[PDB]
């Protein structure tokens, strides 16, 4: 079966029910769009942000890639960043990780994987840095390990960006660390805890004019 | 509201995994052993186009790359690792790429207003502008969005068909690449027209093919 | 040891150091009060293609980026970052992109093996050569290897003029930028006429100069 | 013109070159094979060949603001590829420089535009030093930062398989150096790490056979 064109049929089945069931929500969304979120996720099929947080169209605003991985000078990320922060002014940003990502088991191994190589070097840093730590857990509990370390440092990746500083002083914008299991459906928050004098020390370092 | 939107979300989510556990308590369990999807999708970032959603899809259904205004820079490691991916190891059967109506994205290249750090994003859509210029400009503003946002679609189907991995995948199991614009207002996708001669995937070929 | 090439190249500087001391006691301590080079040179990482040597000039006489294949890539941080800074800090007002004869990053964008992190890297020459396939294919090997080393400069003055940093500069105080061809058997560089209509510079000005 | 002064300038260079060393060009016109990868600062005071009383065909040449290695840069990230692989260099060099401005700029809290990105690694740096930048005078924290960015990037570079397989396969060493614009001397950074750290890379980075 096609599933392309299943896909175009089921879309106008759902364009057709919202008109009936909510038909002043998708003409109010074409005034303008006003998310409360940031969504960083994985690419992963299964963690769809707006089914899993049972929300609607116009509630996050939403960037995928491979790991929810958060490179410091990426434009990609970067510019979705600038957008919904200073322009969009969204309250939260929410990191999302997975269990069982992948893109996550593939940092563990040493196979050579062309392009994905660079774009995994945040995770095979992390591995490094952490390597006494994953090395003592089995390859199922390392994967979750290290998907919590990137979400981690991506928080801290998105926190030394100038346009978020500002957000989090001048409007108490708030920066969220999820880890999404792909078996039960449940997001759970991580601790993410840093000393108060993390984030001082960041704003002297980061926080621009 | 006087709601935090972030725990109403995780409330929300919690609800959602419930429904999952009582309906289809297969699905979720099933997934977790490992994804199969047919569909690589990359759309914008915008909030108003969550391809699962607007699809009637499930999780597992949709590999997903959103950016704004649904950009592929020919080197971008970004949309290039999810490309990569997507078609060499899940083996996608189609490509889809998603523009939209009122993308401001492709509005704010059309303007001339310093955007910071956007403004190297949204380069390929000023390289579209002045390419199209003298049709842009024929055209009122609200068509000009329209137009550009069609030409970005396009041009992307063209910067996808550049990656050797999307040439050997069309050519080994005929993958299929497809544009479309969601309409933010009415909530239907229309595919764009998006024919080239057969002379232009050749040329890209033996430009672009890699052993 | 007396075969390392890096102890030998540090003694070689510190002969270096005692010349200038010796000749020029002057240059280096005037040097160190700040720099004020009137060219930006982007050219290729080739070992045989040193600006500062090649132009008979001296340290602070020329800003420099050096990649492979002297490539610019339009969203490119690194050379977009260094002609930020030479063209509105240090005010050049001169800027160069030289390619040259016997570039392999050229060559290498003919072929068709894959070359790992290169292959992103050199997508730019293999956009041109897509574009103008029927004229390369209508040279020799050795003939099509010059024609796309010398479209890559006229294309890197186009990606550089598609800069509002630039545009800017060439309207305000009248910046200049040149494409040329280093020889590396003669040493002489030459310039590319890289004239354009008069509609293309317009358009540019039009989709790219902020307010 | 300076430019114009610059090509009359060339000129006169190469019929000396055809003088002086008759045979040189001809030798660098069949190919190149130097022994040197340099990994400098754009700024104009830096030239590697000149400073290091070298010739056309001995050093492979990368050049950017402030000489910083962002892991997933395609620009360096190629030059590294090329050189390590396909050139066999014996050296990667990685120099920084005093008076640096990029180096001066990370230090201060301007926003700069599309040179902000660009600086991230050495605010990381900043933040992750603080406490012993502030207790510098202005001129001892640029010297310091630089000194920090070079040990950085010769991290950055060893992370990398091409540069971790030929370290192992044939000892190419790597080497960072500050130029002092002032004097004209290169000088050695000590550059130490626990013989751990270097285990660590291998096993989180070199792409199996
Ligand atoms: C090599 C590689 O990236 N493998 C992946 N496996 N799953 C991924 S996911 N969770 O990002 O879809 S990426
Ligand atoms: C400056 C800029 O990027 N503006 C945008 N407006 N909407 C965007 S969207 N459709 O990507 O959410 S981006
Ligand atoms: C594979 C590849 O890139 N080959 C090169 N040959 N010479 C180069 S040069 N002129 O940039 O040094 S790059
Ligand atoms: C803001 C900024 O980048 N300023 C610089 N000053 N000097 C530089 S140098 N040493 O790279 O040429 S960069
Ligand atoms: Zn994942
Ligand atoms: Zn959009
Ligand atoms: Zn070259
Ligand atoms: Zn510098």
């Amino acid at each position: 079966s096609d599933k392309f064109s299943a896909a175009l049929a089921k879309n106008k089945e759902w364009a057709a029910k919202c008109s009936q069931e909510h038909p002043e929500l998708l003409p109010t969304l074409a005034v303008g769009q006003h998310p409360e979120i940031l969504w960083i996720g994985c690419s992963d099929s299964r963690c769809p942000e707006t089914t899993i947080l049972g929300l609607l169209p116009g509630d996050v605003f939403t960037h995928r890639n491979i790991a929810n991985v958060i490179h410091p000078a990426d434009l990609s990320s970067g510019a979705v960043i600038e957008f919904a922060v200073r322009h969009l002014r969204v309250k939260h940003v929410v990191i999302c990780g997975h269990t069982k990502c992948g893109g996550v088991a593939a940092a563990l191994g040493n196979k050579g994987l062309g392009i994905l190589d660079p774009w995994l070097i945040p995770l095979r840093q992390l591995r490094e840095q952490h390597l006494a730590e994953l090395q003592s857990l089995s390859r199922d509990e390392a994967v979750v390990r290290l998907a919590e370390l990137n979400v981690k440092e991506g928080l801290k990746a998105l926190t030394q960006k100038s346009v978020v500083l500002e957000a989090m002083q001048e409007r108490g914008l708030q920066v969220h660390g999820l880890i999404y299991d792909v078996g039960s459906g449940f997001l759970r928050q991580l601790d993410a805890a840093e000393p108060e004098e993390a984030l001082k020390a960041r704003l002297t370092s980061f926080k621009t004019d």
